[PDB]
């Protein structure tokens, strides 16, 4: 009966409270994809062992500059229903691509990540 795969595990009150335990404080905000996309710089943490994907950068001309919301520190958790924790920043960007315009970008911000993060993407 209108009924198929159920899971209310990604639901905004399951989210707040995974990650509640955090230090930092989660920051839920809608992004719709610019011209290019989500230009967000991402970077593993400090030491391999711990994987996290943290915010290194904000491109001035992807959509996270244009709303002026997310910052750098900000750790990605979930995007477009699917979790990131544990996963290669590579992937997220992945993630993106193939997620729709809108796209729902669950992180934390933690004035203690911007020291967590590794700070370099390698690019060039």
């Amino acid at each position: 009966g209108s009924s198929g795969s159920s899971g209310d595990a990604f639901t905004d009150q399951k989210i707040r409270q995974r990650y509640a335990d955090l230090p930092g404080e989660l920051h839920i905000i809608e992004l719709e994809k610019d011209k290019n996309g989500l230009g967000l710089s991402l970077a593993g943490n400090k030491d391999r062992s711990r994987m996290s994907i943290f915010v290194v950068g904000i491109n001035p001309e992807g959509p996270a500059a244009a709303d002026g919301r997310m910052r750098i520190g900000d750790e990605l958790l979930e995007i477009n229903n699917q979790i990131l924790y544990g996963r290669s920043h590579q992937n997220a960007s992945a993630i993106i691509k193939t997620a729709p315009s809108k796209v729902k970008l669950v992180f934390i911000r933690n004035e203690d990540a911007v020291n967590q993060m590794a700070s370099g993407p390698s690019s060039g």
